[PDB]
Protein backbone atom coordinates (compact mmCIF):
# COMPACT_ATOMS: atom_id res chain seq x y z
CA UNK A 1 0.00 0.00 0.00
CA UNK A 2 0.98 3.41 0.16
CA UNK A 3 2.20 3.34 3.41
CA UNK A 4 5.05 1.07 2.40
CA UNK A 5 5.88 2.85 -0.75
CA UNK A 6 5.82 6.43 0.78
CA UNK A 7 8.23 4.81 3.75
CA UNK A 8 10.04 2.68 1.24
CA UNK A 9 11.15 6.17 -1.06
CA UNK A 10 12.29 7.99 2.45
CA UNK A 11 14.56 5.64 3.47
CA UNK A 12 16.06 5.36 0.03
CA UNK A 13 16.23 8.45 -1.45
CA UNK A 14 15.75 10.63 1.95
CA UNK A 15 13.15 13.00 0.45
CA UNK A 16 9.42 12.27 1.12
CA UNK A 17 7.03 10.30 -1.01
CA UNK A 18 4.23 13.51 -0.72
CA UNK A 19 5.21 15.97 -1.85
CA UNK A 20 8.64 15.03 -3.71
CA UNK A 21 7.11 12.63 -5.35
CA UNK A 22 3.44 12.74 -5.59
CA UNK A 23 3.35 15.77 -8.19
CA UNK A 24 6.63 15.37 -10.21
CA UNK A 25 6.73 15.42 -13.98
CA UNK A 26 4.10 13.76 -15.61
CA UNK A 27 3.51 10.41 -13.78
CA UNK A 28 4.77 10.36 -10.06
CA UNK A 29 1.34 10.77 -8.69
CA UNK A 30 -0.59 11.91 -11.59
CA UNK A 31 0.25 8.84 -14.55
CA UNK A 32 -2.29 9.50 -17.35
CA UNK A 33 -0.75 10.91 -20.39
CA UNK A 34 2.40 12.40 -21.81
CA UNK A 35 6.37 12.14 -22.45
CA UNK A 36 7.93 11.16 -19.29
CA UNK A 37 10.28 14.47 -18.76
CA UNK A 38 13.43 12.70 -16.57
CA UNK A 39 15.01 9.88 -15.44
CA UNK A 40 12.80 10.15 -12.10
CA UNK A 41 9.79 10.62 -14.02
CA UNK A 42 10.58 7.39 -15.89
CA UNK A 43 10.82 5.53 -12.60
CA UNK A 44 7.15 6.55 -12.25
CA UNK A 45 6.01 5.83 -15.76
CA UNK A 46 7.64 2.04 -15.18
CA UNK A 47 6.09 1.96 -12.02
CA UNK A 48 2.68 2.81 -13.24
CA UNK A 49 2.92 0.46 -15.97
CA UNK A 50 4.40 -2.30 -13.34
CA UNK A 51 0.68 -1.43 -11.68
CA UNK A 52 -0.84 -1.73 -14.30
CA UNK A 53 0.24 -5.60 -15.19
CA UNK A 54 -1.53 -6.61 -11.53
CA UNK A 55 -5.24 -5.98 -12.79
CA UNK A 56 -7.24 -7.55 -10.00
CA UNK A 57 -4.61 -6.41 -7.01
CA UNK A 58 -4.63 -2.86 -4.79
CA UNK A 59 -1.48 -1.28 -5.24
CA UNK A 60 -2.81 1.70 -2.95
CA UNK A 61 -4.36 -0.19 -0.73
CA UNK A 62 -3.18 -4.01 -0.21
CA UNK A 63 -0.27 -3.54 2.34
CA UNK A 64 2.73 -5.64 2.37
CA UNK A 65 5.95 -6.96 4.29
CA UNK A 66 9.30 -6.09 3.47
CA UNK A 67 12.71 -5.89 5.61
CA UNK A 68 16.31 -4.89 4.99
CA UNK A 69 19.28 -7.24 4.57
CA UNK A 70 22.22 -4.72 5.39
CA UNK A 71 20.78 -2.10 2.76
CA UNK A 72 18.82 -4.49 0.35
CA UNK A 73 15.28 -4.76 0.59
CA UNK A 74 13.40 -7.92 0.79
CA UNK A 75 10.17 -8.47 -0.01
CA UNK A 76 8.39 -10.59 1.93
CA UNK A 77 6.04 -13.43 0.90
CA UNK A 78 2.24 -12.51 1.31
CA UNK A 79 -0.30 -13.12 -0.91
CA UNK A 80 0.42 -13.25 -4.25
CA UNK A 81 -0.76 -9.69 -5.51
CA UNK A 82 1.36 -8.40 -2.31
CA UNK A 83 4.48 -9.93 -3.89
CA UNK A 84 3.95 -8.50 -7.05
CA UNK A 85 3.39 -5.13 -4.84
CA UNK A 86 6.01 -4.88 -3.37
CA UNK A 87 8.47 -5.95 -6.05
CA UNK A 88 7.01 -3.16 -8.42
CA UNK A 89 7.70 -0.81 -5.92
CA UNK A 90 11.16 -1.93 -4.58
CA UNK A 91 12.03 -0.73 -8.29
CA UNK A 92 10.79 2.24 -7.94
CA UNK A 93 12.98 2.90 -4.68
CA UNK A 94 15.86 1.74 -6.31
CA UNK A 95 15.57 3.23 -9.17
CA UNK A 96 14.09 6.83 -7.38
CA UNK A 97 17.64 6.37 -5.81
CA UNK A 98 19.66 5.89 -9.07
CA UNK A 99 18.80 9.55 -10.16
CA UNK A 100 18.56 11.41 -7.25
CA UNK A 101 21.04 13.50 -8.60
CA UNK A 102 19.57 14.43 -11.54
CA UNK A 103 15.80 15.21 -9.32
CA UNK A 104 15.28 18.43 -10.47
CA UNK A 105 12.66 21.04 -8.74
CA UNK A 106 10.98 22.51 -12.40
CA UNK A 107 9.24 19.34 -12.40
CA UNK A 108 7.71 19.57 -9.17
CA UNK A 109 3.64 20.63 -9.46
CA UNK A 110 4.43 20.12 -13.00
CA UNK A 111 1.49 21.81 -15.25
CA UNK A 112 -0.77 18.90 -16.63
CA UNK A 113 -1.01 20.77 -20.14
CA UNK A 114 2.82 20.47 -20.67
CA UNK A 115 2.05 16.81 -20.74
CA UNK A 116 0.55 15.60 -24.39
CA UNK A 117 2.61 12.78 -25.66
CA UNK A 118 2.04 9.05 -26.65
CA UNK A 119 3.78 6.30 -24.52
CA UNK A 120 3.02 2.66 -24.79
CA UNK A 121 3.88 0.16 -21.96
C1 LIG B 1 -1.63 11.48 3.60
C2 LIG B 1 -2.20 12.09 2.28
C3 LIG B 1 -3.52 12.83 2.46
N1 LIG B 1 -2.07 11.07 1.30
C4 LIG B 1 -3.14 10.72 0.46
C5 LIG B 1 -2.60 9.87 -0.65
O1 LIG B 1 -3.71 9.48 -1.54
C6 LIG B 1 -1.44 10.35 -1.55
O2 LIG B 1 -1.58 9.70 -2.75
C7 LIG B 1 -0.97 8.96 -3.64
C8 LIG B 1 -1.71 8.52 -4.74
C9 LIG B 1 -1.13 7.67 -5.71
C10 LIG B 1 0.19 7.22 -5.64
C11 LIG B 1 0.65 6.31 -6.70
C12 LIG B 1 2.05 5.79 -6.62
N2 LIG B 1 2.97 6.75 -6.46
O3 LIG B 1 2.42 5.08 -7.57
C13 LIG B 1 0.95 7.68 -4.50
C14 LIG B 1 0.33 8.55 -3.55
Amino acid sequence: SLLEFGKMILEETGKLAIPSYSSYGCYCGWGGKGTPKDATDRCCFVHDCCYGNLPDCNPKSDRYKYKRVNGAIVCEKGTSCENRICECDKAAAICFRQNLNTYSKKYMLYPDFLCKGELKC
